[PDB]
């Protein structure tokens, strides 16, 4: 379901052969193909020219960062928060990033954190009342 050019579709089927009920869509000059792979949704988004630029795994929970982001969550201020996200983004010359979305109910705030693999905070962002916080414009 949606639109991507021939080029584009054949380029992620390379990728992955197995991938199935794709569903394409547009976030700025790219496409974003969404798919289930092993059980994580993931989104992988191609310049009209069918170049892959980023690719995310949902996670979703803690037990699958590398322990340095784990300590490093559980050290800061978000560590009591309810962790709603946890995404690993990857590229194809740049380092891989792990994204945390923790809510704070009792604030009635809602956080992204951005990590290193290290555990490196590189952003600490409030994505109350955000939307489309992991998409092109964060990372691209």
């Amino acid at each position: 379901g949606g639109y991507a050019p021939d080029s584009v579709q054949i380029a992620l089927k390379k990728m992955y052969p197995t991938a199935a009920g794709i569903a394409w869509s547009q976030d700025k000059a790219y496409y974003v193909a969404d798919f289930v792979m092993n059980g994580f949704d993931t989104r992988v988004w191609f310049t009209p020219d069918a170049e892959w630029v980023m690719k995310q795994t949902d996670w979703e929970t803690l037990d699958e960062v590398p322990a340095a982001v784990f300590n490093a969550f559980a050290a800061s201020e978000f560590s009591d928060g309810v962790v709603q996200n946890v995404t690993w983004v990857q590229f194809p010359e740049w380092q891989p990033i792990v994204a945390i979305q923790v809510g704070k109910p009792n604030m009635q705030m809602k956080y992204q954190i951005l990590f290193t693999p290290k555990g490196e905070v590189l952003r600490q962002q409030n994505i109350t009342n955000a939307y489309n916080t992991l998409g092109a414009s964060t990372f691209l």
